[PDB]
């Protein structure tokens, strides 16, 4: 059993028990294609959110081989097709998880409310849609059709620990940094995990970070560049958005002033998206209405609409976002609804890497996670501990 409707009668986000033998429909499981590539099966689980059970050699055209030039490899992973359902059945089940919580649930829906900005045109009298932001959608009779998302869980690439947050970007914009927001990517594993020691109060302990927690992580990045408010990497070795991202005193160590600086910024650059939006007279998409796709972003970056039906970014309202966003929504603060146990800082982490397997039940559950409860591993994270439930972990170098 895997235990993915702990209550109720069917999982609260996800909308489908997929099993990836289940025929493609065309509609939240079919084969899709990344904007030269072979198609690929891919599975809808929310609106705006698809997950592409396969490794990673698509965005990238530098990545596109499993080759060996913290890390670990195996070209074999995820290479047959049981793997690729269990794959599936452990994404899903750790959105759930997520789902499970206040938290979770705000984040989520955060995400799927942050539609990437149309802001595609040269004519700056029109509303137009960018090609990266689409995949295309193969049909039963063979059709493609282009279709607009948000985020897209796949597979690790080469270095199967190696998870992060990335997207196509603009020859000219910068869609994660003007508050536009671009289709982002996902590289992530359920199945693998990285260790961390700590002194529990014998000798320090050797646990292994919860999937959940890895995976929420990501879906921070996603949430900053899906609303464009990400920090530049160059800032820094431990960059400024992953320190923010982390989240707990992690982020203090960046200067109030530097915030207010940021924080300034991306209020300034969602006024320019409102100016865009309110000089927008014609739109390219065909179908889509104008009207239609200026209330999606009016209740995205949460603008204020006159009399006159004149959109603009009201201070406090845009703070509350911002601070959602960046403040709120951190790892650190996920570990606290989740009561497990992390690295107490982002670089905090061994060079340890486990195999394991969350879709059982007895191995997992969307409540506590390895921490099962009335047992033995309810107590001080023994769950979570490498030595004592051995038989859920597998090192690994
Ligand atoms: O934060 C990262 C890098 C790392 C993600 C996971 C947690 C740590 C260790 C590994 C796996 C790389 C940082 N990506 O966005
Ligand atoms: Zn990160």
């Amino acid at each position: 059993s895997s235990g993915l409707v702990p209550r109720g009668s069917h999982m609260q986000f996800v909308n489908k028990q997929f099993n990836y033998k289940d025929p493609v429909n065309g509609v939240d499981i079919a084969y899709i294609k990344i904007p030269q590539m072979q198609p690929v099966k891919a599975f809808k689980i929310h609106n705006k959110i698809w997950v592409i059970p396969e490794r990673d050699t698509f965005t990238n055209p530098e990545e596109g081989d499993l080759n060996p030039p913290v890390s670990y490899y195996d070209s074999t992973y995820l290479s047959t097709d049981n793997e690729k359902d269990n794959y599936l059945k452990g994404v899903t089940k750790l959105f759930e998880r997520i789902y499970s919580t206040d938290l979770g649930r705000m984040l989520l829906t955060s995400i799927v409310r942050g539609i990437p900005f149309w802001g595609g045109s040269t004519i700056d009298t029109e509303l137009k849609v960018i090609d990266t932001n689409c995949i295309n959608v193969i049909q039963p009779d063979g059709s493609y059709r282009s279709e607009e998302l948000n985020l897209v869980i796949i597979g690790p690439s080469a270095d199967i620990i190696q998870f992060e947050c990335k997207s196509f970007g603009h020859e000219v914009l910068n869609l994660t940094r003007n508050g536009y927001g671009s289709t982002q990517y996902i590289r992530f594993s359920p199945d693998f995990t990285f260790g961390f020691e700590e002194s529990l109060e014998l000798g320090a302990g050797k646990f292994a970070t919860d999937p959940a927690v890895t995976l929420a992580h990501e879906l921070i990045h996603a949430g900053h560049r899906l609303y464009g408010i990400a920090i530049n990497p160059n800032r820094v070795e431990v960059s400024f958005e992953e320190l923010r991202t982390f989240g707990g005193h992690d982020a203090k160590f960046i200067d109030s002033l530097q915030e207010n600086e940021f924080r300034l910024y991306y209020y300034n650059k969602f006024k320019d998206i409102a100016s865009t939006l309110n000089k927008a007279k014609s739109i390219v998409g065909t179908t889509a209405s104008l009207q239609y796709m200026k209330n999606v972003f009016k209740e995205k970056y949460l603008l204020s609409e006159d009399t006159s039906g004149k959109f603009s970014v009201d201070k406090l309202k845009f703070d509350k976002l911002y601070k959602m966003l960046t403040e709120i929504y951190t790892e650190d603060n996920f570990v606290k609804f989740f009561k497990v146990l992390n690295r107490k800082t982002y670089l905090n982490f061994d060079k340890a890497v486990f195999k394991i397997n969350i879709v059982p039940k007895v191995n997992y559950t969307i409540y506590d996670g390895f921490n099962l409860r009335n047992t033995n591993l309810a107590a001080n994270f023994n769950g979570q501990n490498t030595e004592i439930n051995n038989m859920n972990f597998t090192k690994l170098k």
